[PDB]
């Protein structure tokens, strides 16, 4: 993926409500910092749905093309409230972003 790209996505469609920096604040969603090989619902100090914590997949590369086609469907019950990405190659993009900004 694009790193490039991929920020200008994650700042159009997320970072209204997501940081990605080591000791980043919550919003309205959790910070995102360390969530590669991480299970569902594993940011400290946030208030998850028991849907997201219940999930219980390992986020990466093929979970989150999954998840950010349309969160709802991949965790019922969510209260991240995003319709999801279409576009194949712009996910990729964005994932190839959080990639890098996630484990800097
Ligand atoms: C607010 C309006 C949000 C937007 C826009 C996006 N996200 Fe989100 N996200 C939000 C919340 C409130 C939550 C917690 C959901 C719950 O049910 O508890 C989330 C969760 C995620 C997660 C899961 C994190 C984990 O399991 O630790 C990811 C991976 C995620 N969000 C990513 C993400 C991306 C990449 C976004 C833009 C495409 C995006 N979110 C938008 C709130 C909101």
């Amino acid at each position: 993926g694009d790193v490039e790209k991929g920020k200008k996505i994650f700042v159009q469609k997320c970072a209204q409500c997501h940081t990605v920096e080591k000791g980043g604040k919550h919003k309205a969603g959790p910070n995102l910092h360390g969530l590669f090989g991480r299970k569902t619902g594993q940011a400290a100090g946030f208030s998850y749905t028991d849907a997201n914590k219940n999930k219980g997949i390992t986020w990466g590369e093929d979970t989150l093309m999954e998840y950010l086609e349309n969160p709802k469907k991949y965790i019922p019950g969510t209260k991240m409230i995003f319709a999801g990405i279409k576009k194949k190659g712009e996910r990729a993009d964005l994932i190839a972003y959080l990639k890098k900004a996630t484990n800097e």
